[PDB]
């Protein structure tokens, strides 16, 4: 029964400004965590697996860190295309369980 608090829950900032996100793992997941992004009316379109390694196109400013319990989702150059809700998922165990959503504002 794996569970993710993710804070903060709902944000707002300015173009090109550092924005930072957390998730604490009820359970140690090694590095077995994903971060999803999904603008409104769209689907989770993945930014990062195993904690950090991105995937192509994923613009330069997305930087996933941490392991075990505490992960950290820096978007450290927010731009206006980048506004949306950002999320955590373990692939660790099944059931897999999403984070519960920090929504960036531009």
């Amino acid at each position: 029964d794996i569970q993710m608090t993710q804070s903060p829950s709902s944000l707002s900032a300015s173009v090109g400004d550092r924005v930072t996100i957390t998730c604490r793992a009820s359970q140690s997941i090694s590095s077995y965590l994903n971060w999803y992004q999904q603008k409104p009316g769209k689907a989770p379109k993945l930014l990062i697996y195993a904690a950090s390694s991105l995937q192509s196109g994923v613009p330069s400013r997305f930087s996933g860190s941490g392991s075990g319990t505490d992960f950290t989702l820096t978007i450290s150059s927010l731009q206006p295309e980048d506004f949306a809700t950002y999320y955590c998922q373990q692939s660790y165990s099944t059931p897999n369980t999403f984070g519960q959503g920090t929504k960036v504002e531009i």
